[PDB]
């Protein structure tokens, strides 16, 4: 923002007014979002971030080829605040990016919650994706109890779930609640001491999430592509 | 029982003795649990039938070259209490039977009751046919609100079942109750009188079952196989 050199010629100006006005908190929007699981804002906002990236490189490219034939270019000689290190490393952000529809965006986004270990996110996405699966070959409807075709396609997943992948749930409500809660049955006593009821374990998490998760869910979406 | 003649060979003795005890009531009890709605004793049955059936025929073949030979058995003669006829209809019982595992059986009744125009039990065998078929994929299990393999096989096969073949239900529904039932909605005035509230689609019934029912269960049923 108060990135503004004293002097400096017409194509330095150009460039340097390209680079002052990247949405950057637009990059720190969609981590938030994809942190506290807006998942659908997350991949809505997937295209604007496409662009603002494509900008980026391309300015980017220009102020490379500046810093490169530096001797020219002698006005940046003094300024502090133009770095290409911090850019550069934002152009990272183009890995969390995928093409498609949001069906398509959101199913990639299950695979990034599996890569960074984030199990909470990761399971209540895997739970609920195949919900918005089934409301898609039904032809489409709202996340409410109100709507018909949602109402039936949560109880099939619910109930294919309950069936064959029993222990998904147990995980993704256990994670939701959280150590304090009828989940993990801790005991309050007299001194306050709580004393956990439930046991389990970094590994049991970290194991099926991390493997069995994927394969579960790909099993039970080729499964709900027959209804 | 009373077909005893004063005069008898070796030979015809033998057949005589073999059709005196074929066991006629098991061919009315299989029809009486098929016609009554008793799905499971019937096709557990088949099998009993298909040796009943199978030791008739060759008591019938003997009697029928007994008859085509019959001026050297001169014994039967005056004998009336024994008739063919009787005997060979009761044959027919055969085309109620096929062999498989009593799931394979009642797909097959399900035909049989759709072949006769017996509608209520054929959709009735519809709707839960699949749910037993689920209940096969999980490793077994009791049909009782109790047992958790049913409660969900049940939730699938309602549920794919309220989603898509919306229609199924209603029929199976509306039939299974009558036409003095909350599914006809009939209003009794004050005098005693009662006017229906839905009309009786004599042919929508008639072409469902015998036209579209068999395709929508093999559907259903190609859709469980993934589950």
């Amino acid at each position: 923002s108060r990135l503004n050199p004293t002097i400096f010629e017409e194509e330095e100006k150009k460039v340097l007014t390209r680079v002052k006005g990247t949405d950057v908190n637009v990059v720190i929007n969609f981590l938030w979002n994809i942190r506290n699981g807006f998942t659908v804002n997350a991949v809505k906002s997937m295209n604007e971030l496409k662009n603002i990236i494509n900008q980026l490189e391309e300015d980017l490219e220009k102020l490379k080829s500046f810093y490169k034939n530096w001797e020219e270019h002698k006005n940046f000689q003094g300024e502090t605040l133009l770095v290409l290190s911090d850019l550069d490393s934002t152009l990272k952000v183009k890995d969390l990016l995928i093409e498609g529809n949001d069906l398509e965006k959101l199913n990639y986004l299950l695979d990034l919650y599996i890569k960074a270990s984030i199990y909470d996110k990761a399971l209540s996405l895997a739970r609920e994706l195949p919900v918005a699966i089934c409301l898609n070959k039904v032809g489409g409807g709202m996340f409410d109890d109100k709507n018909e075709k949602y109402k039936h396609c949560n109880e099939i997943v619910t109930s294919y779930l309950r069936l064959r992948y029993s222990g998904l749930m147990e995980f993704r409500n256990t994670l939701m609640h959280g150590g304090l809660s009828t989940d993990m049955k801790p005991n309050v006593d007299k001194d306050g001491n709580i004393t956990p009821g439930k046991i389990v374990t970094k590994n049991k998490i970290e194991d099926f999430v991390k493997r069995e998760l994927r394969n579960y869910f790909d099993k039970i979406v080729n499964f709900l592509s027959s209804a």
